[PDB]
C-alpha cells in the first residue's frame, strides 16, 4: 500500500516509494491521506486513452472528487467552448512569432544578473521573471505596466503570507478589468485584444469571463515554466556529460527541452474522478472512483522509452505526457517549448562556467503535492 502524494528524494527522479508500482501496468493503486484508494495509471498507452475520455472529470466541486489533501474543473460542453475561444492565441505560428520578444526578455534578465555580481539566486533573478514577462507580452499588457505586472505575478507565487497572495490576485483582477476598457478604445495585439475582437464579433467572452481567462493563463503559465527553467538548469549542472553535449551543439537544445520535459515531469499527479464506468482492458474504473496520472512514471514507461530513468538527447521523448494529453492538454505547450529553448539555450551560451554556488543537497525544492521544481538555485560562473 503506497501513500500518494509523496515528496521526491531527488529533485529529478520520481518519489522512491512509487518504484514497485511501475511494473503493475497499465493500472496500479495508491492510498490518499484519508485512506481512500484511487487508481494510479502507470501505462503510457492507457494514460493517453484515458486522458481523452469524457467520462473522467476534473470538477473538484463533485462530492466524489478525490482530495489528495477557469478551463480546469470544467467538463464539456462548457470546457470545450472556453478552449475554442483561446486555441487561436496558442498556435505554433503564434509561438514562433514570439521568438524575438522572448529572446529580448531573456537577454535583459541575463544582462542585469551578470551586471549585479558574480553570483545569483537563479530562481528569483531569471526562472521566475522570464515566464511572467513572456505572459505579459502574450496578453498584450502595455510596456508602461510591465513592471506592475511582473511585481504582482511574483507576489502571487512568493507571497509570503496568504494575505499577499490574495491582494496580488485582487490587484491583477482589477488591473485586467481596467485594461479590457483601455484596449477597447485603444486596440493593440495579444490575447486580450484577440478576446475583445471575439466579444464584438460573437458577444462570446463577457468582461468577467475575459478577466478569468487572463488570470488562468498567468497561473497555468507562470510557475510551471519557471520550475522547468530552474529544475532543468539544476539537472543539467548535475549531469556534466549531458550539459557538455548541449554546450558543444546548440542545435541539440530543442530535442533536449523535450527530453527534460519527459525526464522531469514537473506537473506530476494529474487527478480525475470517473463520472461513469470506464473499462481499461479487463479492469473497470467504476463511477465515483478517483484516477491519478503520475506524469513522471507514465513518462518512464520502458515499453515506450528505452533506459527511461536516464537523460538521453538521442533517444526520442516524442509522445511524452508532460503537457498532459487529450481533453485538458496544455494550451501553452507551443509557447512553453520556445521559452525553455531560448531561456536554457541563452543561459548556456552566455555563461559557460555556470556552476552551483552551494552543495546540491542544501538547495531547496518543492514538496510532493504541488508543481515540482526548485525554490532557490544559487549559481556562480
Ligand atoms: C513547461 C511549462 C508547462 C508545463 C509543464 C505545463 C503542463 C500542463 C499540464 C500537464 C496541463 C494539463 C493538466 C491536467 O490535465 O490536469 C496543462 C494545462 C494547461 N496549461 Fe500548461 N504547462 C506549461 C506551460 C503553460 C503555459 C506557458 C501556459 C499559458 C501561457 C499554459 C496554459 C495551460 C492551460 C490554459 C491549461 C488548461 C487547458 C484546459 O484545461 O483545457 N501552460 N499544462
Amino acid at each position: 500500500a503506497v501513500a500518494f502524494p509523496q515528496n521526491r528524494s531527488c529533485p529529478y527522479h520520481p518519489p522512491t516509494a512509487y518504484e514497485p508500482l511501475r511494473e503493475e501496468r497499465p493500472l496500479s493503486r495508491v492510498t490518499l491521506w484519508n485512506g481512500r484508494q484511487v487508481w494510479f495509471v502507470t501505462g503510457h498507452q492507457a494514460a493517453r486513452a484515458l486522458l481523452g475520455d469524457q467520462r473522467l472529470s476534473t470538477d473538484s466541486t463533485r462530492e466524489d472528487f478525490p482530495l489528495p489533501t477557469a478551463l480546469l474543473g470544467w467538463d464539456d460542453p462548457e470546457h470545450n467552448e472556453q478552449r475554442r475561444m483561446l486555441i487561436p492565441s496558442f498556435t505554433l505560428r503564434r509561438a514562433e512569432s514570439m521568438r524575438p520578444r522572448i529572446q529580448a526578455i531573456v537577454d535583459r534578465l541575463l544582462d542585469d544578473m551578470i551586471a549585479a555580481g558574480p553570483s545569483a539566486e537563479l530562481v528569483g533573478a531569471f526562472a521566475l521573471p522570464v515566464p511572467s514577462m513572456v505572459i505579459c507580452e502574450l496578453l498584450g499588457v502595455p510596456y508602461g505596466d510591465h513592471e506592475f505586472f511582473e511585481e504582482q505575478s511574483r507576489r502571487l507565487l512568493r507571497g509570503p503570507a496568504a494575505e499577499d497572495i490574495e491582494k496580488a490576485f485582487r490587484s491583477l483582477e482589477g488591473y485586467f478589468g481596467e485594461l479590457i476598457e483601455t484596449k477597447r478604445t485603444d486596440p493593440g495585439e495579444g490575447v486580450i485584444d484577440d478576446l475583445v475582437a471575439r466579444q464584438r464579433e460573437e458577444g462570446r467572452p463577457d468582461d468577467d469571463e475575459l478577466v478569468q481567462f487572463a488570470t488562468v493563463l498567468l497561473v497555468a503559465g507562470h510557475e510551471t515554466t519557471a520550475n522547468m527553467i530552474s529544475l532543468a538548469t539544476y539537472t543539467l549542472l548535475e549531469h556534466p556529460a549531458r550539459l557538455a553535449e548541449l554546450r558543444a551543439d546548440p542545435g541539440l537544445v530543442p530535442a533536449a527541452v523535450e527530453e527534460l520535459l519527459r525526464f522531469l515531469s514537473i506537473a506530476d499527479g494529474l487527478v480525475r474522478v470517473a463520472r461513469e464506468d470506464v473499462p481499461v482492458g479487463d479492469q473497470v474504473i467504476r463511477a465515483g472512483e478517483g484516477v491519478v496520472f503520475p506524469t513522471s512514471l507514465i513518462n518512464r514507461d520502458d515499453s515506450v522509452y528505452e533506459h527511461p530513468d536516464t537523460l538521453d538527447w538521442s533517444r526520442s521523448a516524442r509522445h511524452h505526457v508532460a503537457f498532459g494529453f487529450g481533453i485538458h492538454q496544455c494550451l501553452g505547450q507551443n509557447l512553453a517549448r520556445i521559452e525553455l529553448e531560448i531561456a536554457l539555450g541563452t543561459l548556456l551560451r552566455r555563461l559557460p562556467g555556470l556552476r552551483l554556488a552551494a552543495p546540491a543537497d542544501r538547495i531547496p525544492f518543492k514538496p510532493g503535492d504541488t508543481i515540482q521544481g526548485m525554490l532557490e538555485l544559487p549559481v556562480t560562473w
